């Protein structure tokens, strides 16, 4: 238990040893990382959240991530939380999202994949699942993650927002919904188009964002970047994330095959190239996103972008 | 002979101003079932889509049961009214041969399910009271998402899948169209929906047959969305004896919601305070700011097909206005 404390001192750094923390914490990475970030940002006193209510909620939330899902589990949630925490500190901003906006982005990251079944929205839609029937084929999983994340606040001693004012709770709820809904992959291109627009019309002294519409757009893109941050991490971490997403994909492709459905991209294990898929994912999705981002906050996050380009070069070299 | 009178009244199914409250009584509180069945036969939809008649009746009766008989406005009579109004709007000369049988089926089915299981309170009330529905749907088109989920879920009950003989592509296309239509009945979408309809009227293209030219999904679904939205907001365009009954019913629902808001210490929603209400001024305002802007634009789209409907709306506005001084 003291090596865990040592691991947590790198909470403000890109490349935290999140898999080690998951092992040392007894598969409680989301709980410990969240507890550490709330202390570090002084959110428990800022919003008057009792420490025991925080722990109770975090453990209940963590329990609703599936332990038999290789990628979309509590370790991924903890990673996205911690990554958002670092991006919130990019100098190109500095103290410029409200404290409520900071709490919303961090809470949204923690709940953003809760109760994920390990299959895609398209799978849930094409299989006529109960989830897709409930949500009318529209951001099916993301709507569900939000509903679960908020519903768990109503469990015994779980309301970490009990001492927020009524206005604050309403504002936070809207921001959290806006952020998590933006993690739907089908919204990526519009999100990226808007982020580009913002960069081109950027005003700085540091970024000056006067209207809520632009600020929520940045927070949406921020958590999206954090969700798509695996290829920007030290390679030892990135390779583990690749192993886990491919396990999840292959298990879904097997289900598509058996049902006679078209197999989803990268999900056919008999015609799969893991490394080519990573290079293509970086080239078409992750690098455009992170380059645009790095432009927005230029020239901060050059170290993050440096790692992404190193990792792209390495994966390409593994292709004969 | 009760059935004979009912059959006589259903001969008016192609007319604006159908005696829908009489049909509700004569059918034993089954206006949605009998009006939908009549329209499906009139449009030959059972034959076209190979819908077994017993399956249709079973689904309709189950759907109708899931409207709340104890809500004054958002009940099965309102659903039957919106269905029949959509059916008349679909028959307008300016749209002859414009929509496929599948699009027609989608618009009518959407109208039938569009308020199912409505609790008689607004989306904002459900959001502000932290309801289970608003929690499920993240404060976004809360009721309309629920109406869709219930309407589709009921197709899975015993002998209720009226779409059992559609192709897979037909079912996929119908499902998407129905979702797009019912979500457009959310009041928060009205201003953008109307702005788009105005843009279409200003840029409208007509064929050599004289009918509307709609050559992409965006334009086709937009017309169907606004059509069902007009049907939903059609009460002030109906003969006055119908309109006044709809006004009585919505005010009962509004006042009951206001009584709940008042008891909870909430600010009372507009038109919901029975101690500070003007029913007549509220109807004139509703017409002037919402219903007439919408219907004048629809009438422009299908000109001159809807002139009589617009004339009735304007007469009814003048009538309510005349009761204020
Ligand atoms: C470590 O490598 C991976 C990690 C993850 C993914 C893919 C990876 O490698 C190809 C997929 C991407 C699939 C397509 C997709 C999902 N969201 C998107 C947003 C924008 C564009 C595409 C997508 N994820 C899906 O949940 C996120 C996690
Ligand atoms: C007979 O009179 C009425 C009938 C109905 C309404 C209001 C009436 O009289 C004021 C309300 C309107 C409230 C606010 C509202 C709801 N949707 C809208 C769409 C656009 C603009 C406002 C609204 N309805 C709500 O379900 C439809 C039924
Ligand atoms: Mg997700
Ligand atoms: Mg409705
Ligand atoms: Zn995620
Ligand atoms: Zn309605």
């Amino acid at each position: 238990e003291d090596v865990l404390a040592k691991e947590l001192e790198d909470v403000n750094k890109w490349g935290l040893h999140v898999f080690r923390i998951a092992e040392l914490s007894g598969n409680r990475p989301l709980t410990v990382i969240m507890h550490t970030i709330f202390q570090e940002r002084d959110l428990l006193k800022t919003f008057k959240i009792p420490v025991d209510t925080l722990i109770t909620y975090l453990m209940t939330l963590e329990d609703h991530y599936h332990a038999d899902v290789a990628y979309h589990n509590n370790i991924h949630a903890a990673d996205v939380v911690q990554s958002t925490h670092v991006l919130l500190s990019t100098p190109a901003l500095e103290a410029v999202f409200t404290d409520l906006e900071i709490l919303a982005a961090i809470f949204a990251s923690a709940i953003h994949d809760v109760d994920h079944p390990g299959v895609s929205n398209q799978f849930l839609i094409n299989t006529n699942s109960e989830l897709a029937l409930m949500y009318n084929d529209s951001s099916v999983l993301e709507n569900h993650h939000l509903a679960v994340g908020f519903k768990l606040l109503q469990e015994e001693n779980c309301d970490i927002f009990q001492n927020l004012t009524k206005k604050q709770r309403q504002s936070l709820r809207k921001m959290v919904i806006d952020i998590v809904l933006a993690t739907d992959m089908s919204k990526h291109m519009n999100l990226l188009a808007d982020l580009k627009t913002m960069v081109e019309t950027k005003k700085v002294t540091v970024l000056l964002l006067d209207n809520y519409s632009d600020r929520i757009q940045v927070l949406q893109n921020m958590v999206h970047c954090a969700d798509l941050s695996n290829p920007t991490k030290p390679l030892q971490l990135y390779r583990q994330w690749t192993d886990r997403i491919m396990e999840e994909f292959f298990r879904q492709g097997d289900r598509e095959r058996e049902r006679g459905m078209e197999i989803s991209p990268m999900c056919d294990k008999h015609n799969a190239s893991v490394e080519k898929s990573q290079v293509g994912f970086i080239d078409y999705i992750v690098h455009p996103l992170w380059e645009t981002w790095a432009d927005l906050v230029h020239p901060d996050a050059q170290d993050i972008l440096d790692t992404l380009e190193d990792n792209r070069e390495w994966y390409q070299s593994t292709i004969p």
